[PDB]
């Protein structure tokens, strides 16, 4: 059976949509990507942060979200030449607009019976909540399918992905897979370099590299109570984001900004390699999916920081960095039709292992 | 001849309703059981009702508390028919809508159905109205489906018209299609006016109303609301009728006394529901009436003086408690969901077609 998978993560980039052939193997047959629209990444980030009106606001965004998503489906078809009565369904994550594990919820928006009205697909969302209900922090759920392509019985590896957040799976010869969101990936340094220079994001970290990390910032930034928690855990725009930052930098005289960038990128690097090390000390392969594979200067750092382990995108394995996300939704709703579960309990500490999603039918 | 939970809690927000049947060659009431809605949650969801602040985050804490209470009336169902959850093939939950907004093509019903999932331990339908509103229609009412396959009669023009906190009317015509839409006001005027005057949840057997006498031009001044005005599919709810839309109106005639406004209130719901039944279907023969208004002996007994062409009982002439009706049409579109037969009425809802309703978060 063939499968579609809809995501669109943290850094509101744009959607991405993955076509595989689910077997004894996971295949990736073809992919899609379609950039955000300014005005609907912008409707979405004001989703982020509490504010009036909110259900109004968000039935109406989730509108346009789906019709984008459909929009894009509809486009993989073509390129494919396929009907939808080819593809079983569509697993699409949603968008997280709110995530707070402590309060137990977690908000992804993005109607999902709009999606299989306009696609003629069925859809399997929600995969967060029956995990939260289970006392799981919801996330990351990518874990369970980096098992399924790179579980190694002679290996120690973590699979890194570097979204808007980064979050890491922890593949150790006989033991449960564990894993955890590590911190800010790309988020902070996308933020930073538009608020100054409004750049979507730095490219190949070239920003980062002309700047001088500050050891005090870096300091302050490291000792957030986050980075010290270990086991389960999982974050979002809720702690890592601008007030943040500022909050932190109105404590000392101003920096350069381009020093405030290499400080930035230190944060993402330091955090990763500790959490992953902490965890997996003796890791000897890191494998980096997500938009952060593409910046150079972070993956160099990371390398040095791991010097151990190869740190290698997963293109080298056939896997493009890029579409590890959507690949894994795909995945998802293969689970739930299968009713195989679908999060890792020792990654998420939720009860048990359980089944994630809902059906949606055509 | 599986088993389904229905559970609902409709915009009266009086409490929580659970029902079992059984649907082999007929749907068949096993059991029922009524939660009553604790204060404090019955105020936080009235609070959503409105547009506010901080409302993602007050509706997942508020939905947190809601399922918890229905999986408690769940639990204590099974309970007391000594039944385990392995003998129940689904929960057709409805939720709780919020906000309703067929013109602006969306309608939120909040519910956690995941932890809904968890906590009874059986599988979950939900979200019900979504893909009707998704293929263009109102996404409510969406009894008239179950209405037709208890009440569908080939010799008997008969509607069913369902009194809760609104209105709605199922149209069973011989040999047309089923119709239907929301009359307008239920219970939620007369239940809000003697709240807000004297404290009380509702003018029990109407005794408030009968007592006041009834204000023609006040009376009017409701009726001629542009919904009331509207033909085909339409759909309503707190955003349309309220207090402030009361008092708008109260603002133009003189200060009436409390008892003559209820009266009024009353008036407005019979004359509302009368109207637009015998517009849509003249020919009336049977007028079968559930929801809680059953139960208002003035209001039915105007229901039968504005419709003389009909008789106008409750179900429970026919068999149904008019109390359990809406739980047990939600177990019923459980099984429609699984059977992958149609939920909504095209000509109810005006929608494009008919579709599969809801969604299934297994246990
Ligand atoms: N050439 C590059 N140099 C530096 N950073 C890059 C480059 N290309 C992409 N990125 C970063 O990667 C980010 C997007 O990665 P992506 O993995 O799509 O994030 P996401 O949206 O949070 N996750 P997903 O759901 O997988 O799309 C961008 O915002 C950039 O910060
Ligand atoms: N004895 C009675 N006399 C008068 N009114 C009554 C009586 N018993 C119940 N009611 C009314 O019935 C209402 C509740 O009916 P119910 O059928 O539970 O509505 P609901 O399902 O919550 N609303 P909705 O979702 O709009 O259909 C109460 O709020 C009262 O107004
Ligand atoms: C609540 C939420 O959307 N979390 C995202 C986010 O983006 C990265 C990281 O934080 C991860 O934990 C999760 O996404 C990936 C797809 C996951 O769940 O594995
Ligand atoms: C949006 C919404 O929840 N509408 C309700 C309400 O309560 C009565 C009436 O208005 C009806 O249209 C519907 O409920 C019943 C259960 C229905 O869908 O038939």
């Amino acid at each position: 059976p063939r499968y579609l998978g809809l995501m669109s993560g943290t850094s509101l980039d744009g959607m991405d949509i993955v076509l595989i052939e689910q077997g004894d193997r996971t295949t990736l047959l073809a992919s899609h990507y379609l950039p955000m629209p300014a005005g609907l990444r912008e409707d979405i980030l004001a989703l982020c942060v509490p504010g009036p009106d909110e259900i109004a606001r968000a039935a109406e965004v989730e509108q346009r979200w789906v019709a984008l998503a459909a929009q894009g489906v509809r486009e993989l078809l073509l390129q494919q030449q396929m009907s939808p009565d080819e593809v079983r369904a569509i697993g699409s994550h949603g968008q997280t607009i709110r995530h707070e594990p402590a309060r137990h919820f977690t908000v992804q928006i993005g109607n999902p019976a709009l999606l299989a009205e306009l696609t003629g697909i069925d859809v399997v969302a929600d995969f967060r909540r029956r995990d939260v209900a289970a006392g799981g922090q919801g996330a990351p759920l990518v874990p369970a399918f980096h098992q399924a392509l790179f579980g190694d019985d002679d290996t120690s590896r973590a699979v890194l992905n570097i979204g808007g957040f980064s979050n890491v799976s922890l593949l150790s010869p006989g033991k449960p897979v564990r894993g955890f969101d590590c911190g800010p990936g790309n988020v902070l340094m996308d933020a930073w370099i538009h608020h100054q220079r409004g750049e979507h994001f730095d490219r190949d970290g070239a920003w980062a590299a002309s700047g001088q990390v500050n050891h005090a910032l870096l300091a302050s930034l490291l000792a957030d109570e986050f980075f010290a928690a270990r086991g389960p855990k999982s974050t979002g725009r809720e702690r890592f984001n601008l007030p943040w930052l500022q909050e932190h930098l109105a404590r000392h005289p101003a920096l350069p900004a381009a020093d405030i960038q290499a400080t930035l990128l230190e944060l993402s690097a330091r955090s990763i390699s500790e959490s992953l090390l902490d965890a997996q000390p003796d890791c000897e392969e890191v494998l980096v999916c997500g938009g952060g594979a593409f910046n150079t200067a972070l993956m160099k750092r990371l390398a040095m920081l791991m010097p151990e382990a190869r740190v290698a995108s997963t293109d080298e394995y056939g896997i493009p960095p890029a579409w590890m996300e959507g690949m894994a939704f795909a995945w998802l709703a293969h689970r739930f039709l299968e009713r195989l579960p679908g999060n890792c309990p020792d990654v998420t500490g939720a009860l048990g292992p359980r089944t994630l999603g809902a059906l949606y039918p055509a």
